[PDB]
């Protein structure tokens, strides 16, 4: 499933993103899309054999069962087909494990390179929420 920006918004607040671990909603929503165009489906490949699914492009080297990738831990213990499904409950459940790791929303790359620091409420501008 492909979200619309103000769509993915509101769901993510559904599930108690905005401001967690100090986060304010518009940060998930930069960090969607950049990550996976909003993109439930979205999947690629990582150069350690790893590969990073859904929407917020979660790791299987650390977070999820894919199979694949030997060595690797599962610590939100679920496969990661389940970070593919329209039903974003799985992804958000375990972004809160991964924001809560210690290095906070830097461990995704590209709110780090492309939200951070930046107008992230813009994100959310125009959503009734
Ligand atoms: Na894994």
């Amino acid at each position: 499933k492909v979200f619309g920006r103000c769509e993915l918004a509101a769901a993510m607040k559904r599930h108690g993103l905005d401001n967690y671990r100090g986060y304010s909603l518009g940060n998930w929503v930069c960090a969607a899309k950049f990550e996976s165009n909003f993109n439930t489906q979205a999947t690629n490949r990582n150069t350690d054999g790893s590969t990073d699914y859904g929407i917020l492009q979660i790791n299987s080297r650390w977070w999820c069962n894919d199979g694949r990738t030997p060595g690797s831990r599962n610590l939100c213990n679920i496969p990661c087909s389940a970070l593919l499904s329209s039903d974003i409950t799985a992804s958000v459940n375990c972004a809160k494990k991964i924001v809560s790791d210690g290095n906070g929303m830097n461990a995704w790359v590209a709110w780090r390179n492309r939200c951070k620091g930046t107008d992230v409420q813009a994100w959310i501008r125009g959503c009734r929420l």
